[PDB]
Order: structure tokens, then C-alpha cells, then sequence
């Protein structure tokens, strides 16, 4: 599990929304397994800007901070889940490091703030949805 909450945004995995994250959408993308739904709270997570390659993300199933170097984001592909068949995920970015179904949701940070969220895995590897580009986030 995990959410980024920044302004009067929930940032989530589309694949572990909420029939109250629907209710409230905002945006989703089905190739990037990300949705956005609207809060009535405020929230003060800091999205960076910037095209940063370290960083440290929470791992659950381990609950441990790990520090990664990861790719740029693009497409790569990911074997069909129960919620998506086989497909190109788009905005990902991949790293060496632990990760397991449950992980999804958790933050990947760098020195300017949040990067994105935990969204695959396999074989040793760990893919970041990223969310830097959503300038729309800021204002
Ligand atoms: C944290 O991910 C894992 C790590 C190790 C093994 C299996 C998984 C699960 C996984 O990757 N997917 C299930 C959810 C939808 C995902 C997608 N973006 O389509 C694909
Ligand atoms: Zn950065």
C-alpha cells in the first residue's frame, strides 16, 4: 500500500484505488497505473522536479529504506498482472532492489522530494510509476 498527498490531491496505484479514489476522480492512466482523487484535508508532500537517477525508497515487505540509482522513465514491459493484461507500462523507472505485490505504494524520494511510487517488480528488480512531470500537482 502507500499514497503521496500533495495540495488537495491522494496520489495512488490505479490497480489499489478506492471506490471513494473513483468517486473523486481527478485523473487516471491505465498505462502508467496511476489515479488521482481529490481530499478534503490539505497535505504537504513535496514532489521534486528534476531528473535525479538516486534516491531511497520504502520497502514494506522489509520495512526498510533502501537507497537505488534507477533509469530514466520510459516503456517497459510487464507480464500480465489480475488487473492489467500484457502490456507496455509508460513513465517507468527501474532499479536493483527488493520488491513484492505489497510494496506497491511505496515512496521513492531524492534530495528535492518525491520521485514516484513502488509499482512492479521481478527477479531482483523494482519499477518506480513516475510522477514528476505532473507539473499540475504544484498549482
Ligand atoms: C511490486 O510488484 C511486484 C514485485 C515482485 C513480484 C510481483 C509484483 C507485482 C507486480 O509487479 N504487479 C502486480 C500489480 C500490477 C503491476 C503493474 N504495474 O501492472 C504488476
Ligand atoms: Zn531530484
Amino acid at each position: 500500500s502507500g499514497a503521496i498527498y500533495v495540495g488537495n490531491y491522494r496520489v495512488v496505484n490505479r490497480h489499489l484505488a478506492t471506490h471513494n479514489d473513483w468517486a473523486n476522480l481527478v485523473w487516471e492512466d491505465s498505462s502508467r497505473d496511476l489515479l488521482v482523487s481529490s481530499t478534503t484535508a490539505q497535505g504537504c508532500d513535496t514532489i521534486a522536479r528534476c531528473d535525479c537517477q538516486t534516491g531511497v525508497y520504502y520497502c514494506s515487505s522489509r520495512r526498510k529504506h533502501y537507497p537505488v540509482s534507477f533509469s530514466k522513465p520510459s516503456l517497459i514491459f510487464v507480464e500480465a498482472s489480475e488487473y492489467y493484461p500484457a502490456r507496455y507500462q509508460s513513465h517507468l523507472m527501474l532499479a536493483v532492489g527488493h520488491s513484492e505485490p505489497g510494496d506497491c505504494g511505496g515512496i521513492l524520494r531524492c534530495q528535492h522530494g518525491v520521485v514516484g511510487i513502488v509499482s512492479t517488480g521481478g527477479n531482483g528488480l523494482v519499477g518506480f510509476a513516475d510522477v514528476r512531470d505532473l507539473l499540475w500537482l504544484d498549482e
